[PDB]
RNA sequence: GGAUUGAAACGCCAUGCUCAGGCUGGCGAGUGCGCGCCACUCAUCAAG
């Protein structure tokens, strides 16, 4: 769980001249402390056959999927950067194994030496477990 | 391999809590109160 945090903030400039007529204006501004986010995500060969989706789209894919926030900068976002991407290749056509349980692989637990709310990676530890015989792992990050 | 009222779909751009203000002016721990009254180191033991 999260728990934003709301922060006042004030400007020196009105911008109407009726609210001119002491000249400051208080406004505020919210922002997560910190949080770990995890995102999920299929891509169905079959109709990637119905459109063309080839490995160099893929390869630009898992580009962005990693450097997806590096030019999303702006007064409001603060710092949001990509820290793990794993990602289950499937042997056959359509999928080897259930996704649900492939995505069980992937243990996100707070690490041992940390305690109280997070305000870190570092206060994280992730592990993947092995995966079935018919998928590969692959960790782009 | 035609159709999951589906397929596509950012809340988003940005904004000083600032300018400043002695905890101060001053107030005896002080007046006084015997450690003191007594009590053998002493009764012996060649020098070789």
């Amino acid at each position: 769980p999260v728990v934003p945090q709301e922060v006042s903030i004030t400007r020196m400039a009105v911008t109407t001249k009726a609210e001119a007529e002491d000249n400051r204006t208080m406004g505020r501004k919210h922002i997560v402390p910190y949080g770990l986010y995890v995102a999920h995500g299929f891509i169905s060969a079959p109709l990637a056959e119905k459109t063309g989706f080839s490995d160099e789209d893929l390869t630009l894919f898992w580009d962005a999927l990693v450097n997806m926030f590096e030019h999303d900068r702006s007064a409001a976002r603060g710092l949001m950067s990509s820290r793990k991407l794993i990602v289950f290749k499937h042997q056959n056509r359509l999928g080897n194994a259930p996704a649900h349980k492939l995505f069980d692989l992937v243990k996100v637990s707070r690490a041992e030496g940390s305690s109280g709310p997070a305000r870190s990676f570092a206060d994280y530890a992730v592990t993947v477990g092995q995966a079935p015989e018919g998928v590969e792992v692959k960790e782009m990050l």
